[PDB]
């Protein structure tokens, strides 16, 4: 119901003031905090994002919810305790982590994020599926990010929140990333609805590499406008920004942000290059990725950077499409 919804998000909201005293003020909370003031979380921002400590009790969050009248079967369906099979106790679900808030469209926190501080497994604890934390739904910064989309007619894509934190620090506000999983179609309908635009930027490996074509693809499927922005290798946004500082980083951005199909032949190049079978496939693939492109002028572009990666004239390639 939407009243057990509500309950289900006061939970969330209220322990959220006493992950934050516990983080910024207790002693148990003090390597936690070393911890993220080493990664460059000033005070400030750690007070904005409103980022806590669950201690290791394991009843911190139970006690605290019982005092304050909760039902505790509730707050397990809302994620924030765990229940003991064999003796069906209930108990602390995030324990000994820096708990990062996770809120909706509306910015109401429905969950958390728990990042372990000791090299402990899982690194990221997520809240669980629940009637008001959906993984398939939730954009992580998109309540603070929305403005901004709009106003730039863009949105930005990154891997992680924690990479959303620093580029949003940094000056690039127009970003957001799913909870760990692959964008989904609702996610999808979320975004057309605000705009056409969404560039990928995830992390300069292999696996970032692989992501951004299957999740562009789909996009470009969808009828978006999808642009790519590469890393240096091995390098995410914070790591980036960590390195060489915040105006170099928004410079980058800025500075080589290419086309879906540009960027997914240059990726090809070697294999196209080296291989017949290949050439002739993936020409079939990018005529079929260009005549996707809903844009009329960055279909003309990337018809004229793709062929010379076939070594056809751009009159050549658009005959192909
Ligand atoms: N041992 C362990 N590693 C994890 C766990 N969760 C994520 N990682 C790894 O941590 C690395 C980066 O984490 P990310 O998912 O990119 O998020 P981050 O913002 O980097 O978190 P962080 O800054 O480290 O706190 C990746 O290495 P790769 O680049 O190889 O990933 P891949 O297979 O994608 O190449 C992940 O595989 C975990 O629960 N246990
Ligand atoms: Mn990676
Ligand atoms: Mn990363
Ligand atoms: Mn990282």
């Amino acid at each position: 119901s939407n009243a057990d919804d509500l309950q289900m998000i006061e939970m969330h909201e209220l322990i959220q003031e006493f992950y934050y005293y516990a983080l910024t003020k207790t002693v148990e909370g003090e390597q936690a905090l070393t911890y993220l003031q080493e990664r460059g979380f000033t005070d400030a921002l750690i007070k904005e994002r409103g980022i806590g400590f669950a201690p290791d009790s394991s009843h911190f969050c139970h006690d605290f919810l019982q005092k304050k009248g909760y039902d505790i079967e509730l707050a397990y369906e809302a994620g924030l305790l765990s229940r003991n099979e064999e003796n069906f106790s209930y108990y602390d679900r995030f324990r000994n982590r820096i708990m990062f808030p996770l809120k909706n469209a509306q910015g109401r926190i429905v969950g958390y994020s728990g990042r372990t501080y000791t090299g402990q497994e899982p690194k990221y604890l997520n809240s669980p599926e629940t009637p008001i934390f959906q993984k398939r739904k939730l954009l992580y910064n998109l309540d603070k990010a929305r403005k901004s989309i709009r106003k730039l007619d863009e949105i930005v894509l990154l891997e992680g929140f924690m990479d959303v934190i620093k580029s949003d620090t940094a000056g690039l506000k127009n970003v957001v990333a799913t909870m760990g999983t692959q964008l989904s179609d609702e996610h999808i309908t979320f975004i057309r609805k605000l705009t056409s635009n969404i560039t990928l930027m995830f992390d300069g490996d292999f696996a970032g590499s692989e992501a951004t074509l299957k999740t562009g693809q789909h996009l470009l499927q969808q009828g978006l406008n999808v642009f790519v922005i590469q890393l240096p290798s091995g390098m995410d946004p914070d790591e980036y920004i960590g390195k060489y500082g915040n105006d170099a980083f928004t410079t980058f951005v800025k500075n080589d942000k290419k086309s879906f199909a540009h960027y997914k032949v240059s990726i090809l190049k070697d294999e196209i290059a080296h291989n017949d079978l290949s050439y002739e496939r993936y020409l079939k693939e990018l005529s079929h990725d260009i005549s996707l492109m809903k844009s009329s002028i960055l279909q003309q572009k990337a018809i004229n950077d793709v062929a010379p990666f076939f070594n056809v004239s751009p009159e050549q390639l658009a005959n192909e499409i």
